[PDB]
């Protein structure tokens, strides 16, 4: 069990392990990056606040825990190592995760290059990609956006969650529809590949209705076979009423863009969150055939996710995100 030593970051105490050096803010859980002395690599250490102090927080840690040590894809963040300065469970009240560190997020890459064709078909590829995976677990994102995707020097791409999001959010997220399909995070991927596309934000809502307002500009006030769907006598009245916009004629949209990311872009940014494409369909779609290989494109082993619809104590969350601390194996 290696020495652990104290430090003080922006108001944090952060109990490490020797072996990470360096370490300085990345935000605030909170990220410190910091030089790995023991394979040489950059890495990101989060330190879970507050882990156990809720029985919601408690589980949240458990769940952390648990969907970070089953990711293990090129294109999702992936555990290299995770540990507590607890010897014991009684001792336990702290949780710290390690990650390798790409450097920049997509933002970054956004607001100071402007990208070719050719490499939003590679990063709007890698996230679809990494997404497939996600899917096949039975995992919904439900906050895809550019912060949330990291890449380095050869525009390789990671997904992540480091907790406006508005902007990529899926507007039966914003109505709390609640049942949510995976489609979700294609319709952030439609506004990921707008932004890469245009370099502007598609939908920069100023707040929660704007947000809506906008969407609806683009994509139209919804058809008949949608409005047939809404099972709330609610919503319905109030949307006849509005001004019944048509759907805009994308190509004209995205005027000068490849014909197939228009295409592709008609086919993630549908309202009815049945009629959008999946993570799977837009791999085979033809504007990724420069990338797309059917072989290499993999899914996730089986995730039992029967904790989450179960209520514990805060004792046994603790105990149980404790177990999954000690079986921890670090990949090659
Ligand atoms: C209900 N709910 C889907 C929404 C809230 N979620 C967020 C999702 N989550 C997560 O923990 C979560 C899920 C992820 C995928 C993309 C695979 C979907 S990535 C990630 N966490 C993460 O990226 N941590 C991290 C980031 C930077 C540096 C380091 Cl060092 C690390 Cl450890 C688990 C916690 C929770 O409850
Ligand atoms: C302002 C009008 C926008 C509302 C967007 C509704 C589109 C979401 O799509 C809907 O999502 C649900 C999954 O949660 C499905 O159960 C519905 O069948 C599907 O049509």
């Amino acid at each position: 069990r290696p020495t652990f030593y104290r430090q003080e970051l922006n108001k944090t105490i952060w109990e490490v392990p020797e072996r990470y050096q360096n370490l300085s803010p990345v935000g605030s859980g909170s990220v410190c990056a910091a030089f790995d002395t023991k394979t040489g690599h950059r890495v990101a250490v989060k330190k879970l606040s507050r882990p156990f102090q809720s029985i919601i927080h408690a589980k949240r840690t458990y769940r952390e825990l648990r969907l970070l040590k089953h990711m293990k894809h090129e294109n999702v963040i992936g555990l290299l190592d995770v540990f507590t300065p607890a010897r014991s469970l009684e001792e336990f009240n702290d949780v710290y995760l390690v990650t390798h560190l790409m450097g920049a997020d997509l933002n970054n890459i956004v607001k100071c290059q402007k990208l070719t064709d050719d490499h939003v078909q590679f990063l709007i590829y890698q996230i679809l990609r990494g997404l497939k995976y996600i899917h096949s677990a039975d995992i919904i994102h439900r906050d895809l956006k550019p912060s949330n995707l990291a890449v380095n020097e050869d525009c390789e791409l990671k997904i992540l969650d480091f907790g406006a999001t508005r902007w990529y959010r899926a507007p039966e997220i914003m109505l709390n529809w609640m049942h949510y399909n995976q489609t979700v995070d294609i319709w952030s991927v439609g506004c990921i590949m707008a932004e890469l596309l245009t370099g502007r934000t598609l939908f920069p809502g100023t707040d929660h209705i704007d947000q809506l307002k906008l969407i609806l500009r683009l994509v139209g006030t919804p058809g008949a076979e949608l409005l047939k769907k809404i099972s709330s006598e609610s919503a319905r009245n109030y949307i006849q009423s509005l001004a019944q916009m048509p759907k805009m004629n994308f190509a004209n949209v995205f005027i000068g863009a490849n014909p197939l990311a228009v295409d592709l872009l008609e086919k993630m940014l549908v309202l009815d969150s049945d009629k959008r494409i999946t993570a799977a369909q837009a791999l085979a779609h033809a504007y990724f055939a420069q990338y797309h290989d059917p072989d290499d494109e993999p899914v996730a082993d089986p995730y039992d996710q029967s904790f989450e619809s179960r209520d514990l104590l805060i004792d046994e969350w603790k105990s149980l995100t404790y177990d999954e601390v000690i079986s921890f194996v670090p990949p090659p």
